[PDB]
């Protein structure tokens, strides 16, 4: 492995896997590999690339400084963008989900096609590095409630507010990242791996948070797309705040059995969303995740001014203090009378 | 708390099967695997047989000193069971899944459509041990072996008509759950009741049977619970691969061959990914010298360790007639799709798998 890149203080990348529908019947296209092949040069900051499938649009920012250069990148890369959908009677929309769309790993593989949002935070070093995804990863339950936009599945409620993580979970990398506690310990960790075929890269290993130490960040990948661009702003910059919050004044001293409970925690929060229970497993203290991600954003509130994300923060206080739930959102449009059709349709004009 | 962890007489075994009761003639899961056992009532001289899932009937012998009193205590409730079954003209057969069958407690509110999907059947070993410090040190032992255990049952490569491509896919059905696949990592008794402790703190979990592990101990029976097989097409295989699991955690006590450390379970998953996938095909990755191997060789090197062990227990014939097989080259799950890539249907196949069974 390279050495850990030295970022920049707090750089922040962002990128977002959309959805990339077909009207009228607007079910997932398989042609949109022309999307890209139409902002082949129409492009100056970020990058867009597509997946095997053609169904997924994905939109990078570069490198940023904060949450505001990032929302410029996006807005300057969704008018392109928008310009090709319409010029090749295509649609955009965000959520982890596509509500209707029905499909060695074997059948393992043969499910749906999902969408999330990935957040990448520069760190100075390999233990900070380390230190960072630890502390990241006692707030996942949070950072899937909050962005949970995945309820329908093939056309049926799964009851879930993020069914989307469900899609992994019988995959050997699936979760967490097994524990270590520094920069050497990873290095052993990942050479551990490797041994097997299946593991070459850090590419390879899908696990909630993962470092890169060729690009000298933590990246976060627990997260369903948004359904607009503001709130997938707001999720990195509420990333970006927490991470200057840790890495700053260093809250904890990481343990192993912190992440004693960290399936269970992760499965209240894609089930249940906000209104998930987080246990302690030190404790066994219980709370509402609702509850408990106020703590969290008044916590990180001042590192927020620091890196210029407050905005954000507030925003989601905003959120939570309301419940603004776009899984319910999206379940009281269909129980006011609206079709799956419209709401994917709705999704569209939301994204634009 | 949890209860004290029962002093057991050391290697005895229990074994459970959880058996597919199809109805012919088109033999999907039966939907009265209740009147069939209430047809056997006080029949079963030794052993129990009960249903929970009406397309299941769970055949548990007593608390068996060796195999062959296990084979004995099978082959008699079978003998039942079959003509149960013959007056109610339902049929019995093994496998980890229903090949064809498509879907229709506190669990469904919790996991909602990840519970509802087809039936699957597994085979559960007990093994006695005298204290919990030491079916902790069995547990680690054994978790070494369960990609071999898994290999080594594989019959579910079927589900819900469609072939999932898998040796064995019922390994996976769990794997939504927060408990599914090794027990967190615990050193001794004393770190379980903590570990115990603090998963009791969540809502899904207040004993020990509420612990989807592949492998679990019971302080209640003073066991330790392999449960990651595939229900067999036959009790002969039932009972060889419990023989293979006494023969092994006999081996582990007496020998104590390994020192346990969390590191030797890195590549658990993977390991045991490919064994459900590949079955004894599959290729087993050692954490620390990265040495790799395919599952048959390294199965033939466990037999090697534990034919003493094997012998002094009475359960030679079950490591010879795994033996056979290992080297056979031949799997249930190629010759079930050896089967279906010569024309037959799946429900030709399920009717082959009752006849196979009876």
């Amino acid at each position: 492995l390279p050495d850990f890149h030295v970022s920049e203080p707090f750089t922040l990348g962002i990128e977002l896997e959309m959805q990339v529908v077909n009207p009228p019947g607007y079910d997932l296209s398989q042609d949109s590999s022309m999307l890209i092949d139409a902002v082949k040069n129409k492009i100056t900051a970020g990058e867009v690339k597509h997946d095997i499938t053609e169904s997924m649009l994905e939109l990078a920012t570069d490198v940023c400084r904060d949450i505001n250069q990032a929302a410029g990148q996006f807005s300057a890369m969704q008018k392109v963008v928008l310009q090709a959908a319409t010029d090749h009677h295509l649609e955009i929309c965000g959520g982890g989900t596509h509500p209707f769309q029905k499909w060695n790993f074997g059948y393992l593989i043969q499910q749906a096609t999902v969408f999330g949002q990935h957040v990448h935070v520069g760190c100075a070093s390999g233990d900070d590095a380390i230190y960072l995804l630890h502390g990241l990863s006692r707030f996942v339950p949070h950072f899937i409630a909050l962005s949970a936009a995945s309820p329908y599945m093939q056309g049926t409620d799964t009851r879930f507010a993020s069914s989307r993580p469900n899609i992994f979970s019988a995959f050997p990398d699936n979760g967490p990242m097994p524990w270590v506690s520094n920069w050497q310990q990873f290095e052993a960790l990942f050479r551990c791996l490797s041994y097997t075929t299946m593991i070459d890269s850090i590419k390879d290993l899908h696990w909630d948070i993962r470092p890169s130490p060729h690009f000298g960040t933590v990246e976060v990948r627990v997260m369903d797309t948004p359904l607009t661009l503001s709130h997938a702003v707001n999720m990195a910059g509420l990333i970006q705040a927490t991470a200057h919050w840790l890495l700053t004044e260093r809250p904890f001293k990481h343990q192993e059995k912190d992440y004693l409970l960290y399936k269970f925690n992760r499965f209240q929060a894609c089930r249940y969303g906000l209104e998930g229970v987080i246990t302690d497993p030190h404790t066994g203290d219980r709370r509402p995740l609702t509850e408990d991600t106020l703590r969290l954003l008044e916590k990180i509130a001042p590192s927020a001014h620091k890196i210029g994300a407050s905005s954000a923060i507030e925003a989601l206080h905003r959120q939570v203090v309301s419940g603004l739930n776009e899984a319910q959102l999206m379940r009281d449009f269909v129980a006011d009378g609206g079709s799956l059709i419209g709401l994917v349709k709705k999704h569209c004009e939301i994204w634009a």
